[PDB]
């Protein structure tokens, strides 16, 4: 109805993260049309511009509410699996954290033309920083802003970086700098502007709406991606959708000759459309009736996320009101006066903080690379799953009740052994994926051990002088749980995700038999059919996952435009 009579350059399935870097780029030369379908509504939520309050957004309408299967090697629990719903995406739900990793997660891809020194230039154009400027690893013109946090715990954060020193960790004044070690503690910088969210939708997206060659659809549902099998080759002729949820009409917006869908549902989405669409392993479509388009292994498989547990402990009775919880909430529970004014007279105080901003990362045994994130929050968890408390801390809203000044140290396994995957629970393209994040379920239990050695890491830095002057004892894991079994029980019961997930649409070079798509990012045995989003990431970088699916999203622009090419590779004599 709003495609009738229309033909699309490029269909973008989804309007998160990295749809909206590609609608701009695509846009940009006004030559060709493009469309971006997404299921979510419009970026207009307060609780959206408000970095504390993706409190607020876990568990929201603007989320999509997935759980996992039943895990039985996690005391037999479904997993809540927060993904952002709307224009942004996951970039307007998340904690803001802007990490790129090491060159080392680059280059062990191992695939033609995406090294370090292929990427580095990419992450450096999408960059603007406030506090860094331009040099071998900053850019200061590109659309995404920056900037160190703009809330500081005076005592809080001080004390975790002198805890930090008394144990022995180097410090790292940038966590993004390729030139030093990724290991150390320090500060994280965030995709804010002066304390406001900077997600993809409001730095991309929403400065370019009114280019006449880009329509943007929000309420529209994408049920499978439109293919011929006809000449001799599996061809997309465009998308399948509905704009009035299940029971609506479906739609089919058509593609221009030449035309390209691109897949941006990001690493649990774009894997169950490409199965809805024909596109998996052959005996997961069977069993839902749907016929084979593209028999790819691959889809739906590897998929990481970066499993976290956490500890807590409370402050002295004298340190009462030094905490984040306390800058935010009054004993009653109402937004303190201090943290408004802050907030909208120049962008500073607790308003502005996703609470997790500063940590380290930490080798647990001799690993090449850090195998332990910490992130450090100065205020106490409630619960041992830091999601959970995080959903708590917003309802506590108004409830008359004194939140307890204390700290939080989360630990992620954030270059993680195991995998998962998301396949299918039905033939209905609106009922939630088979979703299986696979935590702890690698061959040596690897993951298991950096978790209960980032627990004694936590342990050790909060008993050291520096720490210890403010603090009165833990509330979790707690004095209950101390032998190396007590802890392994306590991680399976409270494991939770610290929100990456990548790798169900694995980028591969020619001969890798577990690929989903080319160094091209095209879906073998398709035309017309590409994925840029978290889905493509061969093995997770350590640390946050955004800035890399910016920096795919800006590379795989250049390449569609002409702009660039990928690989590399002198032609053999
Ligand atoms: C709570 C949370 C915290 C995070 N913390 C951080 C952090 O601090 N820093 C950071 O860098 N990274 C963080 N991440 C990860 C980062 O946000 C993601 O890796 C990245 O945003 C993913 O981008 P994407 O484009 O692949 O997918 P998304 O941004 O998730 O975009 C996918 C889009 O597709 C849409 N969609 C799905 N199905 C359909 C359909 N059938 N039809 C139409 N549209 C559909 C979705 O609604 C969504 O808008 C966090 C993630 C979350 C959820
Ligand atoms: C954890 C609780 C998070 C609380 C967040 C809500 C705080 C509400 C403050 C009152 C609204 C402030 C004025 C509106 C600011 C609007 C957002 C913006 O334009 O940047
Ligand atoms: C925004 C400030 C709120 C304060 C809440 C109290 C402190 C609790 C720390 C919670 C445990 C670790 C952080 C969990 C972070 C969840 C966000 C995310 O993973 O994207």
């Amino acid at each position: 109805s709003p495609v009738a009579g229309q033909k699309y350059d490029y269909i973008l399935v989804g309007g998160g993260t990295a749809a909206c870097v590609l609608a701009n780029r695509l846009s940009a030369d006004g030559s060709k049309r493009v469309l971006v379908l997404e299921a979510g509504p419009d970026n207009t939520s307060r609780d959206v511009k408000i970095p504390a309050a993706i409190t607020r957004l876990f568990r929201s309408p603007l989320d999509w509410n997935l759980f996992s299967e039943l895990q039985e090697q996690l005391a037999e629990r479904q997993i809540y699996m927060a993904r952002g719903r709307l224009l942004g995406g996951s970039s307007a739900t998340n904690a803001t954290l802007y990490h790129r990793g090491a060159a080392g997660d680059y280059d062990a891809w191992g695939v033609e033309g995406w090294s370090s020194e292929d990427v580095l230039s990419w992450f450096v154009q999408a960059e603007t920083n406030a506090d860094f400027g331009p040099g071998a690893y900053h850019g200061s013109g590109g659309p995404m802003r920056v900037e160190n946090p703009r809330y500081t715990n005076k005592q809080l954060h001080t004390a975790f970086f002198k805890a930090a020193e008394e144990v022995g960790l180097t410090p790292n004044s940038d966590f993004n700098d390729w030139s030093h070690d990724h290991a150390g503690y320090g500060t994280f910088q965030v995709m804010q502007d002066k304390g406001t969210r900077a997600d993809m939708y409001r730095q991309y997206l929403k400065p370019v709406l009114g280019r006449r060659n880009l329509q943007v659809l929000t309420g529209a549902a994408v049920t499978k991606v439109n293919i011929d099998q006809a000449a001799g080759k599996a061809q997309a002729l465009g998308v399948e959708f509905s704009t009035d949820g299940p029971t609506g009409e479906r739609l089919s917006a058509e593609l221009a000759p030449g035309g390209e869908v691109i897949m941006c549902a990001g690493a649990v989405h774009t894997p169950f459309l490409l199965k809805h669409s024909g596109v998996g392993p052959s005996a997961e479509l069977k069993e839902f009736g749907i016929p084979v388009v593209s028999n790819l292994a691959g889809v739906g498989q590897n998929l990481q996320d970066q499993p976290a547990c956490l500890t807590a402990a409370p402050v002295k009775e004298k340190y009462d009101g030094i905490a984040i919880s306390d800058h935010i909430y009054n004993e009653k529970g109402q937004i303190r006066k201090r943290a408004i004014a802050s907030y909208l007279l120049g962008g500073r105080g607790g308003l502005t903080s996703t609470g997790c901003d500063r940590g380290a990362f930490v080798r647990t045994a001799g690993q090449a690379l850090p195998d332990l994130q910490v992130r450090f929050v100065p205020g106490m968890a409630l619960d041992p799953d830091g999601v959970s408390t995080y959903v708590r801390f917003a309802k506590f809203q108004s409830q008359g009740l004194k939140w307890p000044s204390g700290i939080t140290m989360q630990l992620i396994a954030c270059r993680p052994q195991s995998t998962g995957s998301v396949g299918l629970k039905s033939a209905d393209p609106f009922a939630p994926p088979k979703l299986s994040p696979g935590y702890l379920t690698d061959k040596d239990g690897a993951d298991l051990a950096t978790l209960r050695k980032g627990i004694h890491w936590a342990r050790d830095v909060a008993r050291s002088s520096a720490l210890s002057e403010y603090l009165d004892g833990e509330l979790f894991p707690g004095s209950g749980v101390v032998s190396d079994d007590q802890i392994d029980e306590y991680i399976r019961r409270s494991i939770h995700s610290s929100n990456a997930i990548t790798g169900t649409c694995k980028m591969g070079n020619a001969g890798d038999s577990s690929s989903v798509v080319d160094n091209q990012l095209r879906v073998h045995g398709v035309e017309g059919l590409r994925v840029v989003d978290a889905s493509v990431v061969p093995k997770i970088p350590g640390g946050q996952t955004g800035a890399p699916v910016v920096m795919i999203a800006e590379r795989a622009a250049a390449l569609l435009t002409g702009k660039a090419t990928i690989g590399a590779s002198a032609a053999a004599p």
